[PDB]
Protein backbone atom coordinates (compact mmCIF):
# COMPACT_ATOMS: atom_id res chain seq x y z
CA UNK A 1 0.00 0.00 0.00
CA UNK A 2 1.32 3.20 -0.65
CA UNK A 3 2.02 5.83 2.31
CA UNK A 4 0.61 9.69 2.03
CA UNK A 5 0.98 11.94 5.24
CA UNK A 6 -0.55 15.50 5.43
CA UNK A 7 1.99 17.98 6.04
CA UNK A 8 1.11 21.52 6.83
CA UNK A 9 4.36 22.65 6.47
CA UNK A 10 7.17 22.21 4.28
CA UNK A 11 9.51 21.01 6.73
CA UNK A 12 7.52 18.56 7.85
CA UNK A 13 6.48 17.73 4.35
CA UNK A 14 10.30 16.95 3.81
CA UNK A 15 10.56 14.73 7.22
CA UNK A 16 7.71 12.66 5.89
CA UNK A 17 9.60 12.43 3.01
CA UNK A 18 12.98 11.54 4.82
CA UNK A 19 10.96 8.49 6.51
CA UNK A 20 9.59 6.77 3.67
CA UNK A 21 6.29 8.51 3.18
CA UNK A 22 5.43 7.96 -0.71
CA UNK A 23 3.17 11.13 -1.11
CA UNK A 24 2.07 13.90 0.73
CA UNK A 25 -0.78 16.10 0.64
CA UNK A 26 0.08 19.59 1.49
CA UNK A 27 -2.04 21.97 4.28
CA UNK A 28 -2.50 25.21 5.64
CA UNK A 29 -4.85 25.60 9.04
CA UNK A 30 -4.51 22.47 10.96
CA UNK A 31 -6.97 23.92 12.95
CA UNK A 32 -9.86 24.30 9.57
CA UNK A 33 -8.72 20.56 8.82
CA UNK A 34 -6.56 21.66 5.67
CA UNK A 35 -7.05 24.87 3.83
CA UNK A 36 -5.12 25.98 0.73
CA UNK A 37 -0.80 26.78 1.31
CA UNK A 38 0.02 30.07 0.39
CA UNK A 39 1.85 31.16 -2.83
CA UNK A 40 5.11 30.89 -1.03
CA UNK A 41 4.82 27.61 1.15
CA UNK A 42 3.55 25.77 -2.38
CA UNK A 43 6.70 27.33 -4.13
CA UNK A 44 9.10 26.36 -1.26
CA UNK A 45 8.07 23.12 -1.45
CA UNK A 46 8.11 22.65 -5.19
CA UNK A 47 11.31 23.05 -4.52
CA UNK A 48 12.42 21.53 -1.28
CA UNK A 49 10.58 18.21 -1.80
CA UNK A 50 10.80 15.76 -4.58
CA UNK A 51 8.23 12.95 -3.68
CA UNK A 52 5.05 13.44 -4.67
CA UNK A 53 3.40 16.52 -3.50
CA UNK A 54 -0.40 17.00 -3.93
CA UNK A 55 -1.86 20.49 -2.37
CA UNK A 56 -5.79 21.10 -1.09
CA UNK A 57 -7.50 23.37 -2.86
CA UNK A 58 -9.78 24.63 -0.03
CA UNK A 59 -10.55 28.32 0.68
CA UNK A 60 -12.23 27.79 3.67
CA UNK A 61 -13.25 24.98 6.29
CA UNK A 62 -16.78 23.74 7.14
CA UNK A 63 -19.13 22.95 4.15
CA UNK A 64 -18.06 22.38 0.55
CA UNK A 65 -20.88 24.28 -1.27
CA UNK A 66 -18.68 27.36 -2.37
CA UNK A 67 -19.59 30.83 -3.10
CA UNK A 68 -18.94 31.88 -6.95
CA UNK A 69 -16.46 33.95 -5.23
CA UNK A 70 -14.77 31.06 -3.56
CA UNK A 71 -15.32 28.67 -6.69
CA UNK A 72 -13.20 31.76 -8.33
CA UNK A 73 -10.31 31.61 -6.46
CA UNK A 74 -10.46 27.79 -6.09
CA UNK A 75 -10.12 27.90 -10.38
CA UNK A 76 -7.09 29.77 -9.87
CA UNK A 77 -5.84 27.60 -7.47
CA UNK A 78 -6.32 24.69 -9.50
CA UNK A 79 -4.39 26.60 -12.47
CA UNK A 80 -1.85 27.70 -10.51
CA UNK A 81 -0.59 24.49 -8.61
CA UNK A 82 -0.84 22.97 -12.18
CA UNK A 83 1.86 25.14 -13.69
CA UNK A 84 4.08 24.94 -10.22
CA UNK A 85 4.68 21.51 -11.32
CA UNK A 86 2.78 19.47 -8.63
CA UNK A 87 1.96 16.31 -9.94
CA UNK A 88 -1.48 16.32 -8.23
CA UNK A 89 -3.88 18.10 -6.06
CA UNK A 90 -6.83 17.73 -3.37
CA UNK A 91 -10.61 19.10 -3.57
CA UNK A 92 -14.13 18.74 -3.53
CA UNK A 93 -17.53 20.30 -4.15
CA UNK A 94 -20.95 19.21 -2.87
CA UNK A 95 -24.33 20.63 -3.42
CA UNK A 96 -26.89 21.88 -0.56
CA UNK A 97 -27.84 18.07 -0.75
CA UNK A 98 -24.53 16.32 -0.35
CA UNK A 99 -24.42 15.30 -3.99
CA UNK A 100 -21.44 16.04 -6.18
CA UNK A 101 -21.42 19.24 -8.15
CA UNK A 102 -20.90 18.17 -11.48
CA UNK A 103 -20.64 21.41 -13.12
CA UNK A 104 -18.03 23.12 -10.49
CA UNK A 105 -16.29 19.55 -10.56
CA UNK A 106 -15.64 19.35 -14.54
CA UNK A 107 -14.80 23.08 -14.23
CA UNK A 108 -12.00 22.18 -11.85
CA UNK A 109 -10.84 19.07 -13.62
CA UNK A 110 -10.22 21.16 -17.24
CA UNK A 111 -7.84 23.38 -15.34
CA UNK A 112 -6.38 20.40 -13.46
CA UNK A 113 -5.31 19.14 -17.17
CA UNK A 114 -3.10 16.07 -16.73
CA UNK A 115 -3.03 16.30 -12.40
CA UNK A 116 -3.75 13.54 -10.63
CA UNK A 117 -7.01 14.90 -8.61
CA UNK A 118 -8.15 13.43 -4.95
CA UNK A 119 -11.44 14.36 -4.13
CA UNK A 120 -11.52 14.32 -0.39
CA UNK A 121 -13.06 14.00 2.68
CA UNK A 122 -16.29 15.93 1.02
CA UNK A 123 -16.95 12.10 -0.14
CA UNK A 124 -17.67 11.43 3.77
CA UNK A 125 -20.42 14.03 3.44
CA UNK A 126 -21.68 13.46 0.31
CA UNK A 127 -25.30 11.17 0.20
CA UNK A 128 -25.07 7.80 -1.83
CA UNK A 129 -21.40 6.27 -2.19
CA UNK A 130 -21.94 3.95 -4.97
CA UNK A 131 -23.24 6.57 -6.90
CA UNK A 132 -21.12 9.68 -5.63
CA UNK A 133 -18.08 6.93 -6.91
CA UNK A 134 -19.59 6.44 -10.19
CA UNK A 135 -19.75 9.96 -10.89
CA UNK A 136 -16.32 10.84 -9.92
CA UNK A 137 -14.88 7.87 -12.00
CA UNK A 138 -16.24 9.81 -14.95
CA UNK A 139 -14.81 12.72 -13.76
CA UNK A 140 -11.88 11.20 -13.86
CA UNK A 141 -10.82 11.31 -10.57
CA UNK A 142 -7.92 9.56 -10.03
CA UNK A 143 -8.77 8.71 -5.70
CA UNK A 144 -11.09 9.33 -3.19
CA UNK A 145 -9.69 9.99 0.41
CA UNK A 146 -12.37 8.54 2.65
CA UNK A 147 -12.86 7.46 6.37
CA UNK A 148 -16.29 5.05 4.69
CA UNK A 149 -18.67 7.97 6.02
CA UNK A 150 -17.85 7.65 9.41
CA UNK A 151 -16.22 9.20 12.62
CA UNK A 152 -12.90 7.45 11.72
CA UNK A 153 -11.96 5.16 8.91
CA UNK A 154 -11.68 1.87 10.78
CA UNK A 155 -15.03 2.65 12.17
CA UNK A 156 -15.88 2.79 8.36
CA UNK A 157 -13.87 0.05 7.25
CA UNK A 158 -16.51 -2.59 6.28
CA UNK A 159 -17.91 0.71 4.18
CA UNK A 160 -14.41 1.43 2.69
CA UNK A 161 -14.22 -2.42 1.67
CA UNK A 162 -17.58 -2.19 -0.05
CA UNK A 163 -15.95 0.91 -2.35
CA UNK A 164 -13.28 -0.93 -3.33
CA UNK A 165 -15.41 -3.88 -4.12
CA UNK A 166 -17.46 -1.45 -6.39
CA UNK A 167 -16.84 -1.60 -9.93
CA UNK A 168 -15.98 1.49 -12.02
CA UNK A 169 -14.33 3.37 -9.68
CA UNK A 170 -11.39 5.74 -8.26
CA UNK A 171 -8.58 3.95 -5.97
CA UNK A 172 -10.27 4.49 -2.12
CA UNK A 173 -7.96 6.01 -0.08
CA UNK A 174 -8.33 5.32 3.73
CA UNK A 175 -8.03 8.35 5.82
CA UNK A 176 -8.95 9.77 9.91
CA UNK A 177 -7.58 7.99 12.42
CA UNK A 178 -4.73 6.18 10.58
CA UNK A 179 -1.64 5.47 12.46
CA UNK A 180 0.58 2.94 13.48
CA UNK A 181 -1.83 0.61 15.72
CA UNK A 182 -4.59 0.33 13.52
CA UNK A 183 -3.14 0.28 10.03
CA UNK A 184 -2.76 -3.94 9.83
CA UNK A 185 -6.56 -3.64 9.65
CA UNK A 186 -6.33 -1.78 6.17
CA UNK A 187 -3.53 -3.66 4.68
CA UNK A 188 -5.52 -6.76 5.13
CA UNK A 189 -8.83 -5.01 4.14
CA UNK A 190 -6.52 -4.75 0.48
CA UNK A 191 -6.84 -0.85 1.01
CA UNK A 192 -3.98 0.48 -1.71
CA UNK A 193 -3.35 3.32 -0.18
CA UNK A 194 -3.24 5.27 3.69
CA UNK A 195 -3.48 8.47 4.36
CA UNK A 196 -2.43 9.70 7.84
CA UNK A 197 -1.03 12.73 9.60
CA UNK A 198 1.57 11.50 11.84
CA UNK A 199 0.51 14.22 14.13
CA UNK A 200 2.47 15.27 17.23
CA UNK A 201 2.62 18.31 19.19
CA UNK A 202 5.47 20.45 19.13
CA UNK A 203 6.38 22.78 22.64
CA UNK A 204 6.14 26.50 21.40
CA UNK A 205 9.83 28.11 22.22
CA UNK A 206 8.19 31.08 23.87
CA UNK A 207 9.68 32.00 27.40
CA UNK A 208 7.66 35.59 27.83
CA UNK A 209 4.25 34.70 28.19
CA UNK A 210 0.80 31.34 21.05
CA UNK A 211 0.82 27.66 21.81
CA UNK A 212 1.89 24.21 20.57
CA UNK A 213 2.46 23.78 16.94
CA UNK A 214 0.85 20.61 15.35
CA UNK A 215 3.95 18.94 13.30
CA UNK A 216 4.69 15.71 11.53
CA UNK A 217 6.19 12.78 13.90
CA UNK A 218 9.16 11.22 11.77
CA UNK A 219 9.79 8.08 14.12
CA UNK A 220 5.72 7.39 13.40
CA UNK A 221 6.03 7.66 9.33
CA UNK A 222 9.07 5.45 9.59
CA UNK A 223 6.91 3.33 12.08
CA UNK A 224 3.95 3.30 9.49
CA UNK A 225 6.19 2.43 6.26
CA UNK A 226 7.65 -0.10 8.33
CA UNK A 227 4.37 -1.95 8.60
CA UNK A 228 3.41 -1.49 5.51
CA UNK A 229 6.96 -3.07 4.00
CA UNK A 230 6.98 -5.85 6.35
CA UNK A 231 3.35 -6.36 5.42
CA UNK A 232 3.78 -6.23 1.40
CA UNK A 233 6.48 -9.55 2.28
CA UNK A 234 4.02 -11.57 3.26
CA UNK A 235 1.68 -11.44 1.07
CA UNK B 1 -10.88 57.77 12.12
CA UNK B 2 -10.45 55.62 9.94
CA UNK B 3 -12.13 52.18 9.74
CA UNK B 4 -10.61 48.88 8.53
CA UNK B 5 -12.67 45.80 8.57
CA UNK B 6 -11.05 42.21 9.36
CA UNK B 7 -12.20 39.89 6.26
CA UNK B 8 -11.93 36.03 5.66
CA UNK B 9 -13.29 36.64 1.59
CA UNK B 10 -13.38 38.18 -1.29
CA UNK B 11 -17.09 38.70 -1.35
CA UNK B 12 -17.02 39.73 2.65
CA UNK B 13 -14.20 42.21 1.59
CA UNK B 14 -16.37 43.67 -1.16
CA UNK B 15 -19.51 44.03 1.53
CA UNK B 16 -17.14 45.65 3.43
CA UNK B 17 -16.43 48.25 0.69
CA UNK B 18 -19.88 48.63 -0.43
CA UNK B 19 -20.54 49.76 3.57
CA UNK B 20 -18.23 52.43 4.13
CA UNK B 21 -15.19 50.40 5.06
CA UNK B 22 -11.66 52.77 4.55
CA UNK B 23 -9.28 49.87 4.44
CA UNK B 24 -9.87 45.76 4.58
CA UNK B 25 -7.54 43.58 6.12
CA UNK B 26 -7.70 40.19 4.11
CA UNK B 27 -7.12 37.22 5.93
CA UNK B 28 -8.03 32.99 5.52
CA UNK B 29 -8.87 30.56 8.37
CA UNK B 30 -11.16 32.48 10.64
CA UNK B 31 -10.52 29.23 13.44
CA UNK B 32 -6.48 30.36 13.36
CA UNK B 33 -6.74 33.65 13.90
CA UNK B 34 -6.01 34.69 10.33
CA UNK B 35 -3.73 32.81 8.09
CA UNK B 36 -2.09 34.01 4.57
CA UNK B 37 -4.73 33.79 1.75
CA UNK B 38 -4.38 31.46 -1.28
CA UNK B 39 -3.15 33.10 -4.74
CA UNK B 40 -6.36 32.75 -6.28
CA UNK B 41 -8.19 34.60 -3.12
CA UNK B 42 -5.29 37.64 -3.27
CA UNK B 43 -5.87 37.69 -7.58
CA UNK B 44 -9.79 37.95 -6.77
CA UNK B 45 -9.52 40.68 -4.50
CA UNK B 46 -7.33 42.80 -7.00
CA UNK B 47 -9.79 42.11 -9.47
CA UNK B 48 -13.13 43.26 -7.59
CA UNK B 49 -12.06 45.03 -4.56
CA UNK B 50 -10.57 48.81 -5.14
CA UNK B 51 -10.83 50.21 -1.94
CA UNK B 52 -6.97 49.81 0.35
CA UNK B 53 -6.53 45.79 1.09
CA UNK B 54 -3.59 44.48 3.27
CA UNK B 55 -3.47 40.71 3.18
CA UNK B 56 -2.43 39.15 6.62
CA UNK B 57 1.05 37.17 6.20
CA UNK B 58 1.06 34.33 8.54
CA UNK B 59 1.92 30.78 7.71
CA UNK B 60 0.02 28.98 10.85
CA UNK B 61 -1.76 30.29 14.18
CA UNK B 62 -0.14 30.01 17.58
CA UNK B 63 3.13 31.93 18.43
CA UNK B 64 5.15 34.42 16.11
CA UNK B 65 8.16 32.61 16.59
CA UNK B 66 8.80 30.90 12.71
CA UNK B 67 11.14 28.45 11.83
CA UNK B 68 13.70 28.82 9.35
CA UNK B 69 11.43 26.97 6.81
CA UNK B 70 7.83 28.89 7.16
CA UNK B 71 9.54 32.41 7.28
CA UNK B 72 11.35 31.70 3.40
CA UNK B 73 7.51 31.13 2.41
CA UNK B 74 6.94 34.23 4.48
CA UNK B 75 9.59 35.94 2.24
CA UNK B 76 7.70 34.72 -0.80
CA UNK B 77 4.34 35.69 0.42
CA UNK B 78 5.67 39.40 0.89
CA UNK B 79 7.37 38.92 -2.95
CA UNK B 80 4.02 38.05 -3.77
CA UNK B 81 1.53 40.86 -2.42
CA UNK B 82 4.06 43.70 -3.52
CA UNK B 83 4.11 41.96 -7.34
CA UNK B 84 0.14 41.46 -7.02
CA UNK B 85 0.05 45.19 -5.87
CA UNK B 86 -1.04 45.54 -2.95
CA UNK B 87 -0.94 48.76 -0.95
CA UNK B 88 0.25 47.21 2.27
CA UNK B 89 0.36 43.64 4.54
CA UNK B 90 0.09 42.82 7.82
CA UNK B 91 2.43 40.87 9.52
CA UNK B 92 4.63 40.41 12.63
CA UNK B 93 7.66 38.04 14.28
CA UNK B 94 8.76 37.53 17.32
CA UNK B 95 11.62 36.16 19.41
CA UNK B 96 11.59 33.56 22.22
CA UNK B 97 11.53 36.57 24.85
CA UNK B 98 8.70 38.56 23.75
CA UNK B 99 10.93 40.99 21.25
CA UNK B 100 10.12 42.14 18.06
CA UNK B 101 12.28 39.88 15.86
CA UNK B 102 14.44 42.67 14.23
CA UNK B 103 16.96 40.90 12.09
CA UNK B 104 14.23 39.07 10.48
CA UNK B 105 11.37 42.04 10.44
CA UNK B 106 14.43 44.50 8.49
CA UNK B 107 14.29 41.20 6.00
CA UNK B 108 10.38 41.76 5.58
CA UNK B 109 10.68 45.05 5.16
CA UNK B 110 13.33 44.83 2.45
CA UNK B 111 10.78 42.38 0.98
CA UNK B 112 7.85 44.51 1.20
CA UNK B 113 8.95 47.44 -0.72
CA UNK B 114 7.09 50.70 -1.01
CA UNK B 115 4.06 48.50 0.78
CA UNK B 116 2.43 50.20 3.76
CA UNK B 117 3.24 47.46 6.63
CA UNK B 118 0.88 46.49 9.87
CA UNK B 119 2.72 45.16 12.72
CA UNK B 120 -0.66 43.12 14.08
CA UNK B 121 -1.14 41.95 17.46
CA UNK B 122 1.94 40.32 18.09
CA UNK B 123 2.46 43.51 19.27
CA UNK B 124 0.47 42.26 22.30
CA UNK B 125 2.42 39.67 23.21
CA UNK B 126 5.74 41.84 23.60
CA UNK B 127 7.34 42.56 26.83
CA UNK B 128 7.62 46.27 26.44
CA UNK B 129 5.34 48.38 24.51
CA UNK B 130 6.95 51.48 23.91
CA UNK B 131 10.48 49.95 23.26
CA UNK B 132 8.51 47.81 20.47
CA UNK B 133 7.09 50.85 18.80
CA UNK B 134 10.24 52.31 19.00
CA UNK B 135 11.24 49.18 16.86
CA UNK B 136 8.54 49.25 14.93
CA UNK B 137 9.64 53.14 14.04
CA UNK B 138 13.21 52.27 12.94
CA UNK B 139 11.62 49.20 10.57
CA UNK B 140 9.70 51.55 8.84
CA UNK B 141 6.38 49.91 10.52
CA UNK B 142 3.36 52.31 9.07
CA UNK B 143 0.95 51.00 11.76
CA UNK B 144 0.20 48.73 14.53
CA UNK B 145 -3.18 46.78 15.83
CA UNK B 146 -3.28 46.75 19.30
CA UNK B 147 -5.81 45.74 21.98
CA UNK B 148 -3.54 47.94 24.57
CA UNK B 149 -2.22 44.35 25.51
CA UNK B 150 -5.22 43.37 27.11
CA UNK B 151 -7.98 40.53 26.56
CA UNK B 152 -10.30 43.84 24.41
CA UNK B 153 -9.10 47.34 23.46
CA UNK B 154 -11.71 49.02 25.26
CA UNK B 155 -10.00 47.44 29.09
CA UNK B 156 -6.69 48.33 27.21
CA UNK B 157 -7.96 51.88 26.20
CA UNK B 158 -6.25 53.67 28.70
CA UNK B 159 -2.93 52.00 27.53
CA UNK B 160 -3.90 53.10 24.07
CA UNK B 161 -4.31 56.63 25.08
CA UNK B 162 -0.79 56.47 26.67
CA UNK B 163 0.86 54.97 23.82
CA UNK B 164 -0.74 57.56 20.87
CA UNK B 165 1.65 60.28 23.23
CA UNK B 166 4.75 58.53 21.68
CA UNK B 167 6.32 60.52 18.87
CA UNK B 168 7.81 59.23 15.69
CA UNK B 169 6.27 55.92 16.18
CA UNK B 170 3.61 54.12 14.01
CA UNK B 171 -0.25 54.98 14.00
CA UNK B 172 -1.50 52.38 16.53
CA UNK B 173 -4.56 51.01 15.31
CA UNK B 174 -7.28 49.66 18.23
CA UNK B 175 -8.16 46.29 17.67
CA UNK B 176 -10.20 43.43 19.45
CA UNK B 177 -13.74 43.95 20.25
CA UNK B 178 -14.27 46.74 18.50
CA UNK B 179 -17.74 47.29 17.60
CA UNK B 180 -20.53 49.75 16.92
CA UNK B 181 -21.74 49.90 20.63
CA UNK B 182 -18.17 50.90 21.52
CA UNK B 183 -16.72 52.72 19.18
CA UNK B 184 -17.44 56.08 20.30
CA UNK B 185 -15.34 54.83 23.29
CA UNK B 186 -12.28 55.05 20.86
CA UNK B 187 -12.98 57.93 18.76
CA UNK B 188 -13.43 59.84 22.35
CA UNK B 189 -9.92 58.41 23.06
CA UNK B 190 -8.59 60.11 19.61
CA UNK B 191 -7.49 56.95 18.11
CA UNK B 192 -6.87 57.41 15.08
CA UNK B 193 -7.74 54.18 13.28
CA UNK B 194 -10.24 51.40 14.54
CA UNK B 195 -10.10 47.40 13.23
CA UNK B 196 -13.29 45.27 13.36
CA UNK B 197 -13.93 42.11 12.21
CA UNK B 198 -17.94 42.65 12.65
CA UNK B 199 -19.62 39.38 11.72
CA UNK B 200 -20.79 36.16 12.73
CA UNK B 201 -20.46 32.82 11.84
CA UNK B 202 -23.16 32.05 9.64
CA UNK B 203 -24.97 28.22 9.24
CA UNK B 204 -24.68 26.00 6.72
CA UNK B 205 -27.03 25.80 4.22
CA UNK B 206 -26.22 21.97 3.61
CA UNK B 207 -29.69 19.54 3.71
CA UNK B 208 -28.20 16.51 3.80
CA UNK B 209 -26.02 14.99 7.09
CA UNK B 210 -24.20 12.14 7.46
CA UNK B 211 -21.24 28.08 12.41
CA UNK B 212 -19.95 26.86 9.31
CA UNK B 213 -18.75 30.35 7.58
CA UNK B 214 -17.38 32.88 9.32
CA UNK B 215 -19.32 36.14 7.29
CA UNK B 216 -18.89 40.03 7.65
CA UNK B 217 -22.26 41.97 9.14
CA UNK B 218 -21.95 44.27 6.28
CA UNK B 219 -24.75 46.52 8.17
CA UNK B 220 -22.15 46.77 11.26
CA UNK B 221 -19.97 48.02 9.18
CA UNK B 222 -22.16 50.36 8.19
CA UNK B 223 -23.58 51.34 11.71
CA UNK B 224 -19.93 51.88 12.42
CA UNK B 225 -18.76 54.21 9.73
CA UNK B 226 -22.00 56.73 10.35
CA UNK B 227 -20.80 56.97 14.32
CA UNK B 228 -16.98 57.93 12.83
CA UNK B 229 -18.97 60.76 10.42
CA UNK B 230 -21.24 61.66 13.01
CA UNK B 231 -18.72 61.93 15.54
CA UNK B 232 -16.43 64.33 13.29
CA UNK B 233 -19.01 66.04 11.80
CA UNK B 234 -21.05 67.34 14.75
Amino acid sequence: ALLEICCYSMECALTAQQNGADRVELCAAPKEGGLTPSLGVLKSVRQRVTIPVHPIIRPRGGDFCYSDGEFAAILEDVRTVRELGFPGLVTGVLDVDGNVDMPRMEKIMAAAGPLAVTFHRAFDMCANPLYTLNNLAELGIARVLTSGQKSDALQGLSKIMELIAHRDAPIIMAGAGVRAENLHHFLDAGVLEVHSSAGAWQASPMRYREYSRYIVDGAAVAEMKGIIERHQAKL
